C-alpha cells in the first residue's frame, strides 16, 4: 500500500507476511498483514468488516481493511513483542506469578467480551498474544479463522503447531463453541508456569495422544458422545489421569483448581471466560509492569 512505510518484516504469520509499517498520512506505527487468491470472497470481507467494531483493551485493534488489486491487506494495532519471545527470554528464572495471573485474568477479560460477541479466535497460540510496556497484553487476530480458514501449513510451508487445539476439534466436530478459546488459553496457562509446553504434538494424533496421556482418555462418563464424534476410534489406548500437582508444580490450588476446569474434555462443561474471571484464583491479582528490553 502506498500510504505505507514498510518499516521492517516482523515475521511470517498464518495467512502472510506481517510488517511493522508507519502511516505517512497520520505518522502512527501499524503492523500491515498481507492476507494470502481468487478475488477474495465478499463472505470474507463482511467477515472482517464486522471486527472493526469488536473493540476492548486487551484486544488488538483492527484498524483497517484494504482491498485493492484483488488483494487483502489488514491494518492492525502495533505491539513490540509477543508472549512466546516473553517466555523465550525470561525462561531462566521464569515470568513472575504475579505477572501470570495478570496476564490471564487480562486474556479472560478479552475473550469474555469476544465470545458475548458470538467472536471466536479459534488458534489462540503465545506467538499472537502480545504485551507492551505497561503492564498489558492483547489477543491478535481474534475472528480471522472464521473468516480464513485455518491452514495445516502457511505461505512459507512453516507448521501451523497443535500444541493448543482443543480436543473436541482433533476428533473431528464441525461446529466450534467458545470452549475452544479457554482450552488453547488453558494450556498457554499451564506453559507460563511450567515454563514448558503442555501438549507439544507433532501430528494429530500425537497431539491427542498426548492430551490423553495427561488427562486420561476421555470416555463417555466424563464426555457424554464423544465416542460419535468423527474422529474417535474404540481402538484408542486408554490411559489413566494424572494428578495436576504433578502436571503443574509449583502452581497452588487455586490455580490448579482454575486451569482444570479450562481443561475439562466436554466443551460444554469447560470453564467461560466470564466465569473464570469470578474463580477464587484472582482474588489477589494486581497489574505488575514486566521487564521488557526491546
Ligand atoms: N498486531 C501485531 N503487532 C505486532 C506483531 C503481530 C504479529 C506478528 C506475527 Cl508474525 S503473528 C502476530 Cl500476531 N501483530
Amino acid at each position: 500500500m502506498e500510504n505505507f512505510q514498510k518499516v521492517e518484516k516482523i515475521g511470517e504469520g498464518t495467512y502472510g507476511v506481517v510488517y511493522k509499517a508507519r502511516n505517512k498520512l497520520t505518522g502512527e506505527v501499524v503492523a500491515l498483514k498481507k492476507i494470502r487468491t481468487e478475488g477474495v470472497p465478499s463472505t470474507a470481507i463482511r467477515e472482517i468488516s464486522l471486527l472493526k467494531e469488536l473493540n476492548h483493551p486487551n484486544i488488538v485493534k483492527l484498524l483497517d481493511v484494504i482491498h485493492t488489486e484483488n488483494k487483502l491487506y489488514l491494518v492492525f494495532e502495533f505491539l513490540h513483542q509477543d508472549l512466546k519471545k516473553f517466555m523465550d527470554a525470561s525462561a531462566l528464572t521464569g515470568i513472575p506469578l504475579p505477572l501470570i495471573k495478570s496476564y490471564l485474568f487480562q486474556l479472560l477479560q478479552g475473550l469474555a467480551f469476544c465470545h458475548s460477541h458470538r467472536v471466536l479466535h479459534r488458534d489462540l497460540k503465545p506467538q499472537n498474544l502480545l504485551i507492551n510496556t505497561e503492564g498489558a497484553i492483547k489477543l491478535a487476530d481474534f475472528g480471522l479463522a472464521r473468516a480464513f480458514g485455518v491452514p495445516v501449513r502457511t505461505y512459507t510451508h512453516e507448521v501451523v503447531t497443535l500444541w493448543y487445539r482443543a480436543p473436541e476439534i482433533l476428533l473431528g466436530c464441525k461446529y466450534y463453541s467458545t470452549a475452544v478459546d479457554i482450552w488453547s488459553l488453558g494450556c498457554i496457562f499451564a506453559e507460563m508456569v511450567t515454563r514448558r509446553a503442555l501438549f507439544p504434538g507433532d501430528s494429530e494424533i500425537d497431539q491427542l495422544f498426548r492430551i490423553f496421556r495427561t488427562l486420561g482418555t476421555p470416555d463417555e462418563v466424563v464426555w457424554p458422545g464423544v465416542t460419535s464424534m468423527p474422529d474417535y476410534k474404540p481402538s484408542f489406548p486408554k490411559w489413566a489421569r494424572q494428578d495436576f500437582s504433578k502436571v503443574v508444580p509449583p502452581l497452588d490450588e487455586d490455580g490448579r483448581s482454575l486451569l482444570s476446569q479450562m481443561l475439562h474434555y466436554d466443551p460444554n462443561k469447560r470453564i467461560s471466560a466470564k466465569a473464570a474471571l469470578a474463580h477464587p484464583f484472582f482474588q489477589d491479582v494486581t497489574k505488575p509492569v514486566p521487564h521488557l528490553r526491546l
